[PDB]
């Protein structure tokens, strides 16, 4: 997994490469302090044979020396060391994210219907910003620690070599103790980090449904409900906590047994007649240099456990499935005749559930307007929705022009097909930006055609600042035969082969409904148009309504032949003005 | 504003206090360690008063005690240091949220109309976790840097009043530099935190919206206005880090000039006779004391201006406006009998768009069932929403009961309206879960009565788990009809005083509704009932009908009154069977 991870660093390995170099050219710099100190000290006073004028001198230029590297040289070190160090991890973080969104906008309706927003963002951002350190504490620093280390253990090598073995004997604890608490941490912080993700998770499930929540004032079951998910992620955070400290006292306990297993030993040595008591005074001055960093590496250690548990989540997004899959025959092909046929299609949400739609058989030939009715709850959406794949038929296969749904390439199918769903979007947006939807790339002028199509150009006009008013989050500024008109306006926009029409006049009032009843009789001339009603009458039309019950085709015919029949379809209309 | 945050903190001074404490205590250990080694060597190796046999067991004693110190003491000080800390935070956060998710139930539907979620959430998230180091870094670390700089600056000061002030020389100017830089940086932060928030935003109506994303295949246009807002948060965020790197250079350069300093002066002085090299040389080992934390303070600066402007943000959010304000004579008030009065209302949701009611009048009596009909963006929706309160009038006023409804307590008024609005919400739970929003303290055989009525409780048995089934996020496992009557079912539940129905029959079929129809008719029947609708034929038995044009009242009547006019309503009736 990290070779994963690292994929996303590939890229930028030399502007890491020269971040660590800059980093290890730092050293030299607080050394130079106390090396200042000793010419001085060491080197216009001590020296005894210098003039009270060339000395003053020396100390001028060694007093000129120093200013220049700090005041000229470190500045720019320091800088880079950061800014570089910071816009590599940056930009990787942007790249992660610019994958990420285009993962999420290939998952399927049902990956969506079975998660929660909230959370899925909050993976997508939280989790992904957390494998931040992995790059700057991991890939960074933590070499530099071993660096320091290594230069340590060598010095002190020469120095004597028992002496460092002195040392080297906490080393392995050091090791084990890691390896014992790394795994148990990486847990606590993934569950914590979900916990997160959970309260995410109902926040935007509730601050988008408040309507309700102020409707039936149920303000304060509610936050009673949000203190469960906020105390929930609280208390996973605090196990974390223990846990972090816990471990943090156990491994430095192990690394400060160091200097001890050293010092002693250093003198039990020393004075057994081992060695120079020189010896001992200068290994024992660079147990700073051992010591330290393994002090560091601690923290190091720590925070990277985090890091992983989030580059875990963040992958653990990234290897879900997308059920709606292209296949390598895909093939973008163009619908030159709407021929639908649904072959004894069989329909189930999931394994475990009943079918939904159990055997369907049903031919649509170009230009034929097909009416869908039925008691609800009966299939109609669900079949519909087969069409423009946004799941797979579990047995039977659906043909638009004698080509196999699966054939197509997603896109090319799906944009062919105009659809106006039942429960219609708008984005936070002005009028105009909604019904570019349809077409992205359209004339103005098209758009307000299309408008004037869907009996919408009217009403945006009297909205303040027309075209551009800024419908409301969710489009709640506008009504709802509004909202509807403007989901109707992307229709003619897209302008396509088939046209599919979910009860697209729930909202409408009786007369926009006629308006928008011959706008279409207009559009559906010559194109194949499925269309879901309740509303009977404005179906009546139809060259062909089906009825369904019970996930069944039960009735076919024309609304006149259907009358007759005195079936199923004549119950329902008969229903109407009786 | 610090004085607000610290409010927060208030009920955990003394665990802060304690984290100070323990946290000086810790310096004692690092120094131990130099002490053991100078014991070793200066005070048994070298006391020419110890037998091998004394020396040695002088020697022993001093690690016997390391080890103890060590493995015994040091290990709680360190957990508790940490544990303490952060226990503390973190139970200041989880406090700030329970606040912040009050504040937000508290907002009105104004606010969220030009609120985006996933800005709010980021927000209640994000920025509030980010002055999680403003505890840490701020009120628990700076002091200690700063008790250290005391401590270092007593003794120079002892060792020499005129070379302290070699030193104390730079510390203005550092001063002075973070002042320039803070300010900038606080912004760039906040900036950069916004376009988070952006982000956030973007990714929250999307995921949300893919419904939409899809069928138009509009993948690849929606994925560049991701990158348009991604790529905008990566820019602000390189802006943030750019300074950051420029002002810790610069800071400490200025810090760095402070070492070198002292040696300037102080080595010029010990020429001229101001103190020898006893006292020079001196001076100079405590060097690290001062511009040791004065370096740690740059990063601790850093930091916290980030913080800052987190807190910004948060206390932004808290500071919003509630738009319904209950006001001191707020009033429990029983709602006996539902006498509604609209008493020359006129509504407008902007001063400068125009009024969407103008002057309305209507009276109605307990009991009355009152029918709002009209073209579609006419008014009927925000009239109704006036009543429950959901904005306040902007001239006139509505009285319940003879009562003005700002005169009620808010959730004592809501409480008491039942009401169905045209866009139902229902939060990914189970059907039980959905129905009991409408009464959360329920008899589980109270729902199903509900149930029942609403047409509902059959078609839930079917579903895959019954009662218990999980609908999906904003309940997308069910049918239009569906998800509707479990809406309405909340209303029987509710069991209110007054009944709203805004087009609550939308998405059944004709027969479905009949049985909705019968069942309201019953629990309508002694209640005052203001029912919005298209389906005019399920508004007949109205005691009066209401016609609603370009936000003004144009008709009124009873169906067969309407009708013999000939006027307005007969219109849109008439266009049924025409
Ligand atoms: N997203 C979904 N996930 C799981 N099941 C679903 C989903 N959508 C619909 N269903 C199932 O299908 C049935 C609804 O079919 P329906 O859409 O109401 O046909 P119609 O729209 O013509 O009334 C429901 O009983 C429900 O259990
Ligand atoms: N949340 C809102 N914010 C701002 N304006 C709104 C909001 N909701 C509705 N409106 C305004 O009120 C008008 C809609 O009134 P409407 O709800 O359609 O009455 P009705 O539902 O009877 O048709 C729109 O033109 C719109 O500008
Ligand atoms: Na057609
Ligand atoms: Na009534």
């Amino acid at each position: 997994m990290i070779k994963r991870y690292l994929q996303f660093v590939k890229p930028y390995k030399y502007r890491i490469f020269a971040t660590i170099i800059v980093g290890i050219i730092k050293f030299g710099i607080p050394m130079l302090i106390p090396l200042l100190i000793k010419y001085a000290i060491d080197g216009v006073i001590n020296n005894h044979a210098l003039t009270t004028d060339e000395k003053v001198h020396h100390l001028t230029i060694a007093i000129g020396i120093a200013l220049f590297i700090f005041v000229i040289v470190r500045p720019p070190i320091e800088f880079i060391r950061q800014y570089l160090a910071q816009w590599t991890s940056n930009k990787i973080l942007y790249d992660i994210r610019k994958k990420l969104y285009n993962h999420l906008q290939a998952l399927s309706a049902r990956f969506y219907a079975n998660n929660q927003v909230g959370q899925v963002i909050s993976r997508v951002i939280n989790d992904v910003e957390q494998t931040k350190d992995f790059i700057l504490t991991g890939l960074m620093n933590i070499w530099l620690d071993c660096i320091t280390i290594i230069i340590a253990l060598s010095i002190m090598f020469f120095l004597d070599v028992k002496l460092t073995l002195a040392a080297l004997f906490i080393f392995p604890f050091y090791i084990l103790t890691v390896y014992v608490f790394f795994g148990r941490l990486r847990k606590l912080t993934r569950e914590r980090s979900q916990a997160l993700a959970e309260v995410q998770g109902f926040l935007h499930e509730r601050v988008q449904g408040i309507s309700v929540v102020k409707s039936f004032a149920i303000e304060d079951n509610e936050a009673k409900n949000f203190d469960k998910k906020n105390t929930n992620f609280l208390t996973r955070a605090l196990k974390h906590t223990r846990w972090n400290a816990y471990s943090f006292a156990a491994i430095n306990t192990v690394t400060d047994i160091g200097p001890i297993i050293v010092i002693g030993v250093g003198a039990y040595l020393a004075i057994s007649g081992s060695i120079t008591v020189g010896t001992l005074a200068a290994f024992v001055g660079y147990l700073e240099l051992l010591f330290g960093p393994l002090r560091r590496l601690v923290a190091s250690f720590t925070t990277l456990t985090q890091s992983f548990a989030s580059m875990d989540r963040v992958f653990q997004l990234i290897d879900e499935d997308y059920d709606i899959k292209n296949g390598v025959g895909a093939q973008p092909i163009e619908i030159k005749q709407g021929r639908i046929d649904i072959d004894h299609v069989s329909f189930q949400y999931n394994d475990n559930e009943a079918p939904i739609l159990k055997d369907i058989n049903l031919s649509i030939e170009k230009g034929e307007t097909v009416a869908f009715v039925g008691m609800s709850g009966g299939g109609k959406s669900t079949l519909i929705n087969l069409i423009p794949r946004f799941y797979d038929v579990t047995s039977g296969q659906i043909l638009i022009d004698g080509h196999n749904i699966k054939d197509f390439l997603t896109g090319s199918l799906r944009n062919q097909i105009g659809l106006v769903q039942q429960d219609n979007i708008l984005f936070s947006d002005t009028v105009k930006e909604n019904i570019l939807l349809g077409r992205p790339t359209a004339t103005d002028e098209e758009v307000v055609e299309a408008a004037k199509m869907a009996n919408a150009h009217d009403f945006i006009m009297n909205l303040p600042q027309g075209y551009d008013t800024e419908v409301g989050e969710r489009g709640v500024k506008l009504s709802g035969g509004q909202k509807q008109r403007l989901s109707i306006a992307r229709i003619f926009l897209n302008n396509p082969p088939i046209l599919i029409l979910d009860e697209a006049t729930s909202a409408l009032d009786l007369e926009s409904e006629s308006i928008i009843q011959e706008a279409l009789d207009v559009l559906s001339k010559d194109r194949t148009t499925l269309i879901v009603a309740h509303r009977l009458s404005t179906i009546t039309h139809a060259d062909k309504i089906v009825v369904i019950e019970n996930g069944h085709i039960v009735e076919t015919g024309t609304h006149r032949e259907l009358i007759a029949k005195q079936g199923a379809y004549e119950h329902l209309y008969s229903i109407q003005n009786l």
